């Protein structure tokens, strides 16, 4: 199998991969990094994290490259990736962490420049786009292109899978209320085109849209078309919670929701459930990619037609992370 | 002549705003005495310096047992029971119920007890009149004595429930309003009554919580009782909060047609605004509505003959709500 | 007679030029602005214009064109060129500039604008060894001939009055001043990387975070007496706008609390710069103040032990609409030179 | 002495808990008392918005919490001098309400059967400790002691070194200090202190600081020749104090640093950085103090110098270490 990889962006996302391999003693080797910064300014960041705290293990660098855990990573700077030299450390499989290679196309480039492998960490239109425990299975060894679609995705995914295998979804509009990130601005300022992006995100709620709403559809295609949704993002670092408000193909008690939700999560390394009275700052380094929330589910019934509530907590940093590291050690025995 | 001599018991965010806003409105209702636990200093304080709103427009100074607002003394009592209210001493008739402390007709009957004539209450009180300026407020009558405008939120939905209603039918539907942090949720961890989640830091949180949107919308349009349930999320930020509204409706339609309705039923309306704006929270802010659908938001979501319609309106929970607590009071002093 | 300029030009409709705006139409000022060069499109700014999260919605009326603005009714002409030797600033005549990208803080830079046509600049920020006003303490060094003018930044038209005050009453001697200090765009919103700087690189909202500010280094620009006798920092902290300067001093003169309470509140009379309190008041109190600087009585602390004396003095400042009016009052006095 | 009692389960108690569990100490706490139930203690105990999940197990019954499988028995008592506390045996008594800041006043756990208070708050003139500055002034007929603030915690460590390096002729501090529960959610009456009532997580809030107090008890030299305050600030935990101080000798800024660094060398309470951290990275010191050497600044005229120096603090769990080893040697005395 599989066990070289190179990142390439040193972001949030990519920070984060290093550190879940390095916590799970994972078989698979960062041995190589893309990123324009320098090494210092990455090893800084590396170092101290706002959300997450000290790093665990020992970080230095050098002119080009890292030193994690004793163990040396290349820092590489190219602009274009169809020029990073991946071959130069044997790295096979590209996470990648950009924003910019959010293709098929465009993510083409590293196996071009020499990788066997990407996985994208964002939905990357139509191509496989999978959310771990729910069609990881999709994926065989002739797979050379694929995405982890988004945090509120991978939120999402595991409750709309146990609602429509239990119930049947018949159609479900979502809202996730959603940490702020670096797409959005700190002053009032421009952002590109999106109005609501210019908006300072520290002391605003601000819609926005979801990658979900996109992505749903590739994971789960018996509900592609049948869902929709969107953000409001908050002035919250990290944690998010996304809302689903589904018409079932049967009417249901809340109780019996909870239990079939409950069944779900039994045994399941990525989806959680709770029934603590938690709130966003308790799901901050959570090692599922959603926690189905018992306590708010709600049924509003009027004879033959029911709306259900179903809210499950994501850690849309640290927890989406977990995530994307089981889909790429399956990704990289294939 | 309307019964214009008003005591305001409870001197917090939403007392402090009524009479700011009476002021800001240049009313013919008169606030002649203030109740509250805390000395006029402290108040004097309080009423200049506001951390959402900014410094009060008009003169503020006290005494030992007064404020001295724009020229104008206002008597400050300290009764922690309200029975026990002076009301009588400056003629205070009308009395804005605002402590939390009495939401109930047996419970604010103690001002009528001390010699006020009506109590207004700021917030949902059980099964009494409980109005929505520009929703229900004709429901009203000279023989209401206590009587409710229930909560912001209410405020909020009960204006974008009513037009969809009288459109197209509301069959069933679920609100969630993502909900500015408020003086009833905790600054750090720490113990805040029964209710677990409001223990947590407010302004490091989203906290799930309960919305009092839920019990009080069947009172407001009761064609809708039991149609709709929902909840809060609390979010970090000071005022400005949002609701949104998943319903089923009595017939399909298209954004479109959703969003021409809820205009027209915004058009000369002094309490429901209309935007089609990328507006965000803080915009909200000083609103002098008490909801402004937000036609940018809207969203069909349909499978079949199944349609889901998510309708959205923002509200200033604190000075929004309070031009509507200020529009019913204005009507309820001339009954 | 010659009549004063009347037609400006912004180069750059960031948080300062917007509020530049604002200010001038609040003030109902003699002065128009004729023309906005920014690479965003109209649309954009005309909503960053109307929705603004600290001061809310814009007073007047805002509509846009492919090209312009119309603010109360009157059109802004909107430029979009990245260099500004070709701002076209002679279409609508605009003669002073007020220059607020970042971009051009030097004589030499800012000079392009004079080769676009424009007849004066008037810098936002610090931009090294040229006149560099603090309104109301040393704007009659302006003169007929200054050409090009800086108003240093915020912190300096905080600190300056203050440490004027001081200086004429009892000698400033030897000091040293931190400003916690609002967020500002400089900073990051999401812990990444921002330039060189290291601590610029993390999430302001949510970290104390210490930063530069040239304000005391540089202060012998504004007060020449105290070239050299000051420096200090900022702690950059999660409020939106609003930001507070403590002064530490060695004085030249045995002081009580009263007495230099009493000297700065004689400095502050009948002067629209420079403000007094002794309220109670905390930082979101000084938002849209229209003040460069409001000393606070109620913070002066003297600390002495024999001959051996720390005088610290405090003063808050709106960092954006505060610095703003001072820029604003500088404006309409270049304008008549 | 091993058994502890705590009175007040707030963000101290709580935290004191936490830290004696963490570094396996052989104190035994024993009771708490508090006048919420045990079901919200032990929610509040299990999940921290600062801290994270509690790394022990945690449940309850309507009087007591179980802690790691350990029964610790819960009192309601308003007032300590009724609080059982001979019922278990609690021997040394964590004072954390904040209403009981004296000698006289603490001593009604005396009255209630206990044999020492520690204090987690400055209380007037009693010793007051801020560990491995001045621990060595403790001994065994102290029954009722002060740990100082955490502000004191951290100016203290900083402020020793620079008098024995160089002396300290006099200073001032500010603490660039993280919100706590004394002060406002939203605008809204605080007791009689005006900036208290103001909604801490939207503002600057100029505010007193125990250090003032404290300090010249910690270091009695120093009596008399500092002052200082904080200007509280919206981040939830995590602080910076500034002394700005003239000295009795002439110095460079890398004199300065490397007198810091030796008084930070073999010191559990008193850390010591060259990086360019920020707040956020100060959350969970187990010190009560980390001088920051990027922050020294000399401003010199002539033969006039000033000295600027600064310290990061976690006013939270760093103060708590620093409690909880004053604790741990209070016992043994
Ligand atoms: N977002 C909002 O704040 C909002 C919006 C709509 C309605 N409300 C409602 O209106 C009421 C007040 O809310 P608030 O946010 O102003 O609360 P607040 O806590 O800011 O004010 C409550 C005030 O009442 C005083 N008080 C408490 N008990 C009292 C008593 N027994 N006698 C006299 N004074 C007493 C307090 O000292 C404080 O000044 C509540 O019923 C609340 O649900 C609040
Ligand atoms: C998580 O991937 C990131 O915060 C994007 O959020 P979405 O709501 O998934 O688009
Ligand atoms: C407004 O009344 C106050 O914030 C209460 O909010 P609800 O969601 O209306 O209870
Ligand atoms: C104000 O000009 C801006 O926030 C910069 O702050 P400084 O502290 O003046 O550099
Ligand atoms: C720490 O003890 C608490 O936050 C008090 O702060 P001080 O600045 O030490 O009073």
């Amino acid at each position: 199998s599989m066990s070289k990889v190179g990142i390439n962006g040193f972001g949030r996302i990519g920070r984060l991969v290093l550190r879940r391999l390095l916590e799970v003693k994972s078989n698979i080797d960062v041995v190589a990094i893309n990123d324009l910064t320098s090494p210092k300014i990455l090893a800084y960041l590396l170092k101290h994290d706002s959300n997450y705290g000290p790093f665990p293990w020992s970080v230095d660098f050098t002119e080009d490259s890292l030193i994690v855990d004793g163990k040396s990573i290349a820092v590489y700077a190219e602009k274009e990736a169809k020029n990073i030299p991946w071959k130069a450390k044997g790295a096979e499989i590209i996470v990648e962490c950009t924003g910019f290679y959010t293709s098929a196309e465009k993510s083409q480039a590293h196996l071009d420049a020499g990788a066997k492998k990407v996985l994208i960490s964002a939905p990357a239109g139509e191509m496989k786009t999978i959310v771990y425990n729910v069609n990881d299975d999709t994926l065989d060894g002739n797979d050379t292109i694929v995405s982890v679609a988004s945090c509120t995705t991978n939120c999402l995914a595991p409750m709309a899978k146990a609602l429509h295998d239990s119930f049947g979804i018949e159609v479900g509009t979502m809202t996730t209320i959603h940490a702020y990130t670096g797409t959005q601005s700190l002053v009032d300022g421009p952002r590109g085109k999106d109005l609501r992006a210019s908006r300072a995100a520290a002391e605003n709620i601000i819609p926005h849209t979801t990658g979900a709403a996109k992505a749903i559809g590739l994971v789960i295609p018996e509900l592609s078309g049948k869902l929709k949704g969107h953000a409001q993002r908050v002035p919250v670092k990290t944690g998010s919670v996304t809302e689903l408000v589904s018409i079932l193909g049967k009417k249901v008690t809340a109780e019996e929701v909870n239990n079939a939700l409950k069944q779900a999560t039994t045994n399941n390394e990525s989806f959680g459930y709770t029934d603590e009275e938690i709130v966003s700052s308790d799901i901050i380094g959570s090692h599922f990619g959603s926690v189905f929330d018992a306590t708010q589910t709600e049924i509003t019934a009027v004879g033959d037609l029911q709306l259900v509530k179903t809210v499950a907590w994501y850690d849309n940093e640290y927890g989406f992370v977990t995530q994307l590291i089981r889909t790429l050690e399956k990704f990289a025995k294939l």
